[PDB]
């Protein structure tokens, strides 16, 4: 299984180009690209590490080489409207080289981000609503992590199920469906403040120096590597993802996803929410709709 | 067990905190230490994954509150590589920072234990220990220069040119960190068997792979996701020792009794006060025996150089 990593050069794609290479199962294939001509040593440098992971890297504007084969393709490229003309070019060169990969969009804003490489698919005739990812794992491992030490559990065994977006009050943490655990509404509303602000927090504690990387790239990994497991046959593999589903809330929308050996299999029910997880529910779901067509004007 | 990482804003300091984050110990503490004012921020970038690792992050030029109760210190500050000069260039950028952070950690932390991956490391351990004895809490078991980059390179090298699974080949690495100083024990490789061609070619890689790294990277970078794994597996086995395991052994510069030189990286077997036991580097083949003795007096002349800074 080969996965491709687009904007491996920045700090996103770094840490998650050094998981991967870590913990993609052995046998597996990692390129990387980047604008940056540091990139080629990028994977040089990660390739002295000793696992059963091939790695080489790519510059220069054309990313051909580095998608022939890809069976995912991760995309955290990118530094609002360069941004989206980033994800239209490279998802033009995914869908002319690898149009059957799965596709995970970390580049923000995915709300906006998703629909873009939606519309550049389907323009081009390769689109798989099941293969087209946007990648909220973060929403989620911020969850589990506030979640553990509230509570006082183990942080890696705490899985706080987000749904809706990937911004501001479209990130819809469900604590009501955490097991073995009650919160006060005192709580509810300050969890869900954190984790729909916790970018934020990251912001101004860089000392206006950036944004999340390492952690972005950690939550990133997660997803790719539950990814590959499920696209190399494990069964009962669930991430919560930002994905095109039945329109029942939005065109797109992200939920606990059973993944298969060909992207989603199955778009899991939300469950049944407490009375505040639907007024948060259906008071986004404009300022979700909004966020996907400002996505589809763009291309067109 | 506390673990400090001062230089935690660079390239190795980043890649290294993360793999901490995730590998140490569960109940593990994490401080991060930089000049640059975006530290605090790597800590709650970092603070934001779920492990049972507590993490914060300072900045300023007073790496105190960070050094403050920490069992492990790992220094990757100023510019921690690469090829520069003939090796100069770093020491004059890096000695200053070396003596200053090694000053701090023996009057907050004296009793931690201390891996410098801030380069020239033949030079800077030198540097470190000297530092360490005029503030009179140096301990020799506690210092060591990290050349776990070397070990974990010719794994990978090894594992490539005999066909065999990375992960399970393991490659002493006796002598210094740059250069002629780096000896490879391919002699010592459990069921595997070289010729000179490999033996002077796979040395010679292994001796200027940081310069693979180099010319990868437009000329413009180092290693440092490799050095961020390297220091991470060194930084875990010691925290491994220092909990109690036994039989925790990695190749590491420290100072010997002086058979080669005052400091030399060699097998340590480590234990709760750093090093255990200094292992014997067993029997060399002629290759290593003359690649040996041809390196010492310029390792000699590496730690020399550390010396008379500090006085
Ligand atoms: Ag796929
Ligand atoms: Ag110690
Ligand atoms: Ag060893």
């Amino acid at each position: 299984m080969k996965v491709a990593v687009l904007g491996a050069a920045g700090g996103i794609g770094q840490a998650l180009a050094l998981l991967l290479k870590t913990q993609l199962p052995s046998g597996s294939e990692l390129s990387l690209y980047d604008i940056a001509p540091v990139t080629p040593g990028v994977a040089v440098d990660l390739s002295h590490i000793p696992t059963a992971v091939k790695i080489k890297g790519f510059s220069g504007e054309d990313a051909t080489p580095a998608l022939e084969g890809a069976d995912v393709v991760l995309i955290s490229a990118g530094v609002f409207n360069v941004n989206a003309g980033i994800v239209k070019n490279l998802v033009q060169q995914v869908a002319k080289t690898c149009p059957k990969a799965c596709i995970g969009i970390i580049t923000n804003p995915v709300n906006t981000t998703v629909a873009i490489a939606a519309e550049v698919l389907k323009k081009a005739g390769v689109y798989d609503k099941n293969k087209l990812f946007g990648v909220t794992t973060l929403d989620i491992i911020r969850s589990n992590t506030f979640v553990a030490e509230l509570k006082g559990k183990q942080p890696g065994e705490v899985e706080v199920p987000v749904i809706g977006g990937h911004s501001g009050v479209t990130i819809l943490p469900l604590l009501s469906q955490v097991p073995g655990v009650s919160f006060t509404e005192q709580e509810v509303a300050d969890l869900t403040k954190r984790i729909q602000n916790a970018g934020t927090e990251v912001v101004e504690a860089k000392a206006g120096g950036g944004s999340a990387t390492l952690s972005m790239g950690q939550a990133a990994a997660r997803f790719g590597l539950s990814l590959v497991r499920a696209l190399q046959g494990e069964q009962g593999v669930v991430e919560c993802a930002y994905v095109e589903g039945d329109g029942q809330y939005a065109r797109f929308f992200s939920q606990p996803l059973l993944l298969g050996k060909n992207g989603v299999e199955e778009r899991k029910s939300i469950g049944t929410l407490s009375a505040f997880e639907q007024n948060a529910l259906e008071g986004m779901l404009d300022t979700l709709k909004k966020d996907i067509a400002l996505g589809e004007e763009f291309v067109n």
